[PDB]
């Protein structure tokens, strides 16, 4: 037993990280088959981040202006093309370590692992969620751009995030591997800011089921609620609405614990309105919302 | 910006995990060079749980009774030995993925990355601290014994933990890689209890520094303290003693923030005597003690 924020094993992604350098600017790239993906802001210099004309910057670059190193193996670039807000650098050598993979765009509320990398070298792996306001609360220093987020299912890597930038409140914004940003953000210096964030209700319910599975059940009670009475309280506490589809998705955990979803909602309602009164749930004094139902099922097994 | 529980990249350790089966019992082993290390209770049957005599159980086993599979490769056991609570199975092939490595016995309060594995297949990675009472709070189900904990420094994997068992309170116990158990525990299914745990003071101070680096400053104040006076307060709250060597190890974080270590001690003292008044620090409503000073510098150093 036990329940922990767990990331996926990072080995399959580690062998895909490379360093991309354009002039004096270096960040990380993702080397799959004979293509290296990286944020397009690598082609800027200090006099360019204000209003970059990315189309014109890239045309004026030649293939020999991109220095791609996979460890100490130099990869020769033989084509460069725009992919929305990332670059696809074609190289002459296929990555021998390319895993089975797909590119997937994740929904707010879904989790993934992040391999934080600097200078093409992995530093750490951690788990995090795509927030409802399309940011992630990551841990990233300067040079982390091009670090990727991913899920792994039966040795297939589903890449879902590439890191681009830090917003003024310290949260992080980035794209999918098709180069489209999550949320309204742009890869320019603007006054852009994260919108107000909310709590991921279905995940908090999943985590309370995990707590029940782990023998932590002081917050269960005899009350039940309707879905709508729950959602009115949830709104008041800046929680996302719970849909019928979320209730259905919580079906497997409801069956395993014998606790109906709307009874757990009654528990959550009481926790929102009265607090924990000094108690903890799974070691936490706050309600945790970065575990999905799938994360609980995979970690708690049967 | 941002602060997350961050594990080391797991690739180097993933290539060392194998499956060891004896009869109906399966768990994980660690394959380095031509030796597989695994918990000795793989040789246990139903009648052996309360007081196994492991000398007897091992003599009743031949090299052929041990099935080792690395991926889809059967490894031939050509030798078997018991050292303390682990078994060393000599196999006929050296692991080609053996990383540069060492075996180390970690000290209480130190942290490590755990690669949780079932059937020889890594499932997840997460951070754990060796508690002062020599347990860890992990996430381990049946079949996870032989999962390892490790740190990585300059491509060298320092193995510090092999998982063996779960105590009745739901916390975890295991050995170093020479098979010596952390704490007074024994690998048998008896009523065992850990001592009351204490809080790892140097790590709380490290995390307060992480909070300051990330913009939380509300708990700072002008009071300072002696090391001696603070340690009287720590003793009163079941906090570990702070040594002068802890103070030295916090110096890089005092340097980056401008807060003298004994001033941070004064802040911690006020936090313990008053609580947080519903405020949070780095997102938590509790003081967190599972980050070492090195852990904070790894994520925060400019």
């Amino acid at each position: 037993s036990g329940f922990r924020k767990m990331a996926f094993p990072s080995g399959k992604v580690e062998g895909c990280m490379v360093q991309v350098t354009c002039g004096t600017t270096t960040l990380n790239g993702l080397w799959l088959d004979d293509v290296v993906y990286c944020p397009r802001h690598v082609i800027c210099t200090s006099e360019d981040m204000l209003n970059p004309n990315y189309e014109d910057l890239l045309i004026r670059k030649s293939n020999h202006n991109f220095l791609v190193q996979a460890g100490n193996v130099q990869l020769r670039v033989i084509g460069h093309s725009m992919q929305n807000c990332v670059l696809k650098l074609k190289v002459d050598t296929a990555n021998p370590k390319t895993p089975k993979y797909k590119f997937v765009r994740i929904q707010p509320g879904q989790t993934f692992s992040v391999l934080a990398c600097y200078n093409g070298s992995p530093s750490g792996v951690y788990q995090c969620a795509m927030r409802p306001n399309f940011t992630i609360k990551g841990s990233f220093l300067n040079g982390s751009a091009g670090s990727v987020g991913f899920n792994i299912d039966y040795d297939c890597v589903s890449f879902c995030y590439m890191h681009h930038m830090e917003l003024p409140t310290g949260v992080h914004a980035g794209t999918d591997l098709e180069g489209n940003f999550y949320g309204p953000f742009v890869d320019r210096q603007t006054a852009q800011a994260a919108g107000t964030d909310t709590t991921i209700t279905v995940n908090v319910l999943a985590w309370l089921y995990a707590a029940v599975i782990n023998g932590d059940r002081w917050f269960l009670n005899r009350f039940t609620t309707t879905l709508n009475d729950f959602n009115l309280v949830a709104m008041k506490y800046n929680y996302e609405p719970l849909t019928q589809d979320h209730v259905d998705i919580l079906g497997p955990l409801s069956a395993q614990t014998g606790i109906a979803v709307l009874d757990m909602c009654a528990s959550l309602k009481e926790l929102l309105q009265n607090g924990m009164n000094g108690r903890t749930i799974l070691g936490s004094a706050l309600l945790e919302d970065e575990f999905t139902p799938f994360d609980v099922v995979r970690q708690c097994k049967v």
